[PDB]
């Protein structure tokens, strides 16, 4: 569904304790992934965001998460007063370079000096599978990925083209089989697990990660929401977490187009 005003409450806390997260799994801060995936690094872009009534409206603390999220990473931004086109114009008018505005199907950063645009749901799938991948104590180049969808299906693309040996696993038949007769990944079955020290999940529900497939140690990532692995076994198993409502995915789509 949507992320409701509860999952953006302590944004500069939740993007804190991820960015921890991603340095203690893979070495290297969310402003390192960023720079492995698109050789960029930020220069105070001025960065505007648009409020967008479209829909189901606008979602209370989304449009001031951007805004902290933005500033952390380093960038030039604002929310304009406006919504929709209105706030669009505003953004131009107050020397906006990217434009980062949503609605209930698509969210975008458009960057008005070089032409480039990011959608979120790929930009998402590609920074949470490349954290993944990156497990410093992995000892293996198998990784799970769980939901092939409109996040995982580019997430588990670009793991193939990494060069990694990817099993793929929905509970809708027909997108499992697009996954593999597009992408040439390994169609896993819960009914034959083998553990993984890697696993990428993008779902939207919870307990979607099955015990049998967990090793200790194992890094989970995983932009869905609720938590796709109880507190219970990510105990049992010292699992490692990287999830994150909306600033891992946003600072993949700004460093993409800059
Ligand atoms: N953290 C972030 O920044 C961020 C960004 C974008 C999307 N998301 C979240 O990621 C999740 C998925 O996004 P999406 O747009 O790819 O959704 P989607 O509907 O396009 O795909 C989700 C897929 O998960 C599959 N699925 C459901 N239950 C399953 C199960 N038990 N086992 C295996 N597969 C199962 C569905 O069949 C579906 O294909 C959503 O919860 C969305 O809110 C998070
Ligand atoms: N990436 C796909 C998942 C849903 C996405 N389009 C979204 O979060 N919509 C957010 C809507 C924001 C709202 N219009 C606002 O400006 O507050
Ligand atoms: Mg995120
Ligand atoms: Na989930």
């Amino acid at each position: 569904a949507l992320l409701t005003p509860d999952d953006l409450i302590n944004i500069n806390m939740q993007l804190q304790k991820a960015d921890s997260a991603v340095q203690e799994v893979t070495g290297l801060d969310i402003k390192g992934i960023c720079k492995a995936l698109y050789g960029t690094f930020s220069s105070s872009e001025k960065v505007g965001i648009v409020p967008v009534t479209s829909g189901n409206g606008i979602i209370g603390n989304f449009s001031a998460s951007l805004h902290a999220i933005t500033q952390y990473f380093g960038f030039d931004s604002f929310v304009t007063d406006m919504p929709d086109v209105s706030g669009y114009y505003e953004a131009v008018q107050n020397g906006a370079e990217i434009i980062l505005m949503a609605d209930d199907r698509t969210f975008l950063a458009h960057n008005l000096k070089n032409g480039k645009m990011a959608n979120n749901q790929p930009c998402t799938g590609i920074i949470y599978a490349e954290i993944a991948s990156r497990y410093l104590k992995a000892d293996s180049k198998d990784v799970l990925v769980v939901g092939l969808g409109k996040v995982g299906f580019p997430g588990a693309e670009h793991l193939v083209q990494k060069d990694f040996r990817v099993y793929g696993y929905d509970a809708d038949e027909t997108l499992l089989e697009r996954a593999t007769s597009n992408l040439g990944i390994i169609p896993f079955d819960p009914a034959n697990p083998k553990k993984f020290s890697i696993i990428f999940e993008a779902t939207p529900c919870a307990n979607t990660i099955p015990e049998a497939v967990l090793s200790e140690n194992c890094v989970l990532s995983t932009p869905g929401i609720p938590c796709a692995i109880s507190e219970e076994l990510r105990d049992k198993y010292e699992v490692q977490l990287i999830a994150e409502p909306l600033g891992i995915g946003t600072a993949s789509m700004l460093y993409s187009v800059l």
